[PDB]
RNA sequence: UACCUGGUUGAUCCUGCCAGUAGCAUAUGCUUGUCUCAAAGAUUAAGCCAUGCAUGUCUAAGUACGCACGGCCGGUACAGU
């Protein structure tokens, strides 16, 4: 889930929120940043965050992030935390759409599992 | 640009320092076409010093008998310089 800065002129650039993940000792700490700042990281991290169309960010790493194992599945776990992370955009309620397992269950009924 | 990488083990995860990295200002090595700007015996010995120079000054208006120059003849405030 990407977001904006502090203001909107569509497509967004950067994370929504500012947010954090670890794995065993390592952490990293995505900050949002402004337009056109390029993504400020290690070599490690800017892989994964170029993927993902996070164009904008500010980093900062804590612990052992010569083990790359964990630095890399810690970046991920901040990755992760973005739909995961409640904003005052999602308070109003959902309506709770019925499941395609319910709806298309009829093709089901024949000996498949 | 709010960034890290190598090294303790058969292997793994830590603690931790060492090394790598960039800027700045002094010395030094090697090299060097053209253009502008210019810091420069402070670091150490506020150690010691040859020679040369670096503070003098007159307007119509303080004092002109320089045997100076000049004079158009002088002085009688008395010339001009």
């Amino acid at each position: 889930r990407r977001g904006y800065w502090g203001n909107k002129i569509g497509k967004p650039h950067t994370v929504r929120c500012k947010v954090t993940g670890r794995c065993g000792s390592v952490l990293v700490r995505l900050i949002p940043a402004p337009r056109g700042t390029g993504i400020i990281s290690a070599p490690v991290p800017k892989k994964l965050l170029l993927m993902a169309g996070i164009d904008d960010c500010y980093t900062s790493a804590g612990g052992c992030t010569a083990t790359l194992g964990n630095f890399a599945k810690a970046t991920f776990d901040a990755i992760s935390k973005t739909y995961s992370y409640l904003t005052p955009d999602l308070w109003k309620e959902t309506v709770f759409t019925k499941s395609p397992y319910q709806e298309f269950t009829d093709h089901l009924v024949k000996t498949h599992t």
